[PDB]
C-alpha cells in the first residue's frame, strides 16, 4: 500500500518524519526531496512541496506519477477565518476553493474556471476515518471549506470577503491544488490543517509564534490516521 | 526526439493540430487529452492544459513525467501591457513572474516565495532560434517579461502596477507555471504569446474578437520553430 504525505514547508513535515521514526531513503526529483520509507506494512512517501499553488501542484503531480501513491494526506497549518476556530484547533477540509481565481471580466463567478468547478471535494472515506479517530481521542475536530490562494491573508477586509463569498472557515496556500490534482487522477485526498493565526493585521506575528506547535498537533493526528490504514 | 507543445485553451491548440496535419493518437491522463503524433523525425505531444496556474502546472508536470518530452514550447494569446505591443503582435518571454504571489506580511517582495525566485528563465537556445526565424520571415518579434496570475486583468490600475513592479510587457495566466516546472526538471522551455487585447476595461470585448486570429499567428510561428528542430 502506497501513501503520500505532503507538507508545504519543511517545518510542517519534520515532525512527521520524527513521529514515524523509520529509515527514510531520500529521492530527489523536480526540486523536491521525497522521503521514501516503510511503516508496518505500508510504504510511505513524505515531502514538503514548498509554498504556493504552483509548488504544491508540481509535487502532488510528481508524487502520484513518479511514486504511484494510492492516497494523499496533507498536513500543515492555516489562518482562521471564523470565531469558533481557535489557535491549535484541528480542521479537515470538506471542500476547497481557489479564492484568488478571477475571470469576472467574462461574467464568471469568482473562483470559477471553465472546464472545472469552484469547489473541489476530498475523500469521504478518509474524512470519515478522521472523524472516528478525533472521537476516540476526545479531540474537537472541526470541518469546513478551506480557501487557497497565493497571498498570505493578513487583513480583516479579505477575511470577510472569503467568508461571505465562499463561506470559508480557514485559509492557506496549497490545499486546493493538492485536492485538485488528486481529483484529476482519481486519488483519495484528505487535507488536515492546524490553526496558527487569525489572518488579521497581527496574523504575521502569531504565525511566527505557533508555527512549530500547530505543525505538531497536525502531524500527530495524521500519524494516528496512518496507523489506522 | 520528444517535443511537448502546450496551449491553455482548446482554441489555442486547434490550429497547431491543423498546421501539423499528421495523425494524432489521443491519450487521456489526469483530466487532460494529450495528442501524440509523429512529424518528420520528431515525436510531438500536444495538449491544452485548461485555464490557470494550477491546470497548467498539472499538465506540464504530466507531459514531462509521463511522456518524457525533452523540450517544451507554449503558444497562446496574452493581454498587452505596453504601448508598443499591438494586437496580433508576437512576443517571446525572457523572464516570467507570478504577479499575484504575496507574502508581504512576511516582509517579502511581491512575487517572491522562499526557496524560489521572483523571475524564472526560459531557454536561451530556443529564444535564439525564435529570433533567427522571426528575422528570416520578416516578422517583428518582440521580447520581454511576462506576468502570470489567476486573474483576468481588465483594468488600468492593475496594468500600471504590473509594469512598475515587475516591468512586465504582457500578462496571461499560465506562462510562469510552465517555465517553473520546466526549470525544476531541467527541460528547456520557450513561451510564445500573441496579443489579443490591452488588458483594459475593454479587454474582455477585444479578447473575444481576436482570440481566433491571435491564436493562429502564434500557432504559425511555433510550427516554423518545430520545423527547424
Ligand atoms: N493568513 C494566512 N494566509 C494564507 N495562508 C496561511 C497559512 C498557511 N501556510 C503557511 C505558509 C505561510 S507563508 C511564509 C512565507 C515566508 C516565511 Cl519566512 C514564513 C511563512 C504558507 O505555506 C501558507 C497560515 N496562515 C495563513
Ligand atoms: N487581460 C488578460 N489577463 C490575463 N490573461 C490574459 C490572456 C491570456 N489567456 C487567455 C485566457 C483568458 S480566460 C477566459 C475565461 C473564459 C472564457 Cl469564456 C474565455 C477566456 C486565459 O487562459 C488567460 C489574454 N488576455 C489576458
Amino acid at each position: 500500500q502506497k501513501i503520500g504525505i505532503l507538507g508545504a514547508m519543511r517545518e510542517e513535515i519534520t515532525p512527521i518524519l520524527e513521529l514515524f521514526g523509520v529509515d527514510f531513503e531520500e529521492i530527489p526529483l523536480g526540486g523536491n526531496v521525497f522521503h521514501k520509507g516503510v511503516y508496518h506494512n505500508k510504504e510511505i512517501i513524505v515531502a514538503y512541496s514548498k509554498i504556493g499553488k504552483v509548488h504544491s501542484t508540481l509535487t502532488t503531480t510528481s508524487m502520484i506519477l513518479a511514486f504511484g501513491v494510492q492516497k494523499v494526506l496533507f498536513s500543515g497549518v492555516a489562518g482562521s477565518l471564523v470565531k469558533d476556530l481557535k489557535i491549535n484547533d484541528l480542521l479537515v477540509a470538506t471542500q476547497l476553493v481557489q479564492h484568488d481565481v478571477d475571470l469576472s471580466a467574462f461574467d464568471h463567478p469568482l473562483g470559477f474556471i471553465p472546464e472545472s468547478a469552484i469547489f473541489i471535494e476530498t475523500s469521504g472515506s478518509l474524512n470519515a476515518l478522521a472523524k472516528k479517530i478525533a472521537n476516540e481521542q476526545h479531540i474537537a475536530l472541526k470541518e469546513g471549506v478551506i480557501a487557497s490562494g497565493d497571498q498570505f491573508v493578513h487583513s480583516k477586509e479579505r477575511k470577510e470577503f472569503l467568508v461571505s463569498e465562499f463561506k470559508a472557515s480557514a485559509v492557506e496556500m496549497e490545499g486546493a491544488s493538492v485536492a485538485f490534482v488528486c481529483q484529476k487522477f482519481g486519488v483519495p485526498c484528505c487535507v488536515l490543517r492546524s490553526i496558527s493565526d487569525n489572518a488579521d493585521e497581527k496574523a504575521g506575528m502569531s504565525f511566527d509564534e505557533f508555527l512549530e506547535k500547530s505543525a505538531h498537533t497536525s502531524a500527530k493526528f495524521l500519524k494516528s490516521m496512518v496507523d489506522e490504514l
